[PDB]
C-alpha cells in the first residue's frame, strides 16, 4: 500500500546514497526497542569506535 | 573527544532507543563501509515494509 511504498523509497536512499532518512531512522529506533539482538548488534557497532578512539591521543 | 562523545550516545540508545545525531554518524560510516551491516540495515526496513502490505481491506 501507500505506507509500504514510502519504506521501500527510504530503502532506496539508504541503498543508493548511504543516508538514513527520518522515517527509516524511527523504524530503526523502534528495532532498537523491539529486538535485542539488533539492539546489541548497534551497541557492538558503537563500542568499535568508542574503545578505538578512548585509547586516541587526536 | 570522540570517545566519551560515543559512550554517552550508546547510553542513550540503551535506555530511549533513539539514535543521537553523533551515533547517527557512526552508523552511517559503518554501512557506508560494511556489506554485512548495510544489508542488516535493509532487513530491518524490508520487514518494516512487509508488515505495512499486510493483507488488510480497503
Amino acid at each position: 500500500g501507500p505506507l509500504g511504498s514510502k519504506i521501500a523509497s527510504a530503502r532506496e536512499v539508504i541503498k543508493r546514497d548511504g543516508v538514513i532518512p527520518p522515517e527509516a531512522l524511527t523504524i530503526i529506533e523502534q528495532r532498537l526497542r523491539s529486538d535485542p539482538m539488533f539492539r546489541q548488534q548497534i551497541d557492538n557497532v558503537l563500542a568499535d569506535a568508542e574503545c578505538d578512539a578512548n585509547r586516541a591521543a587526536y
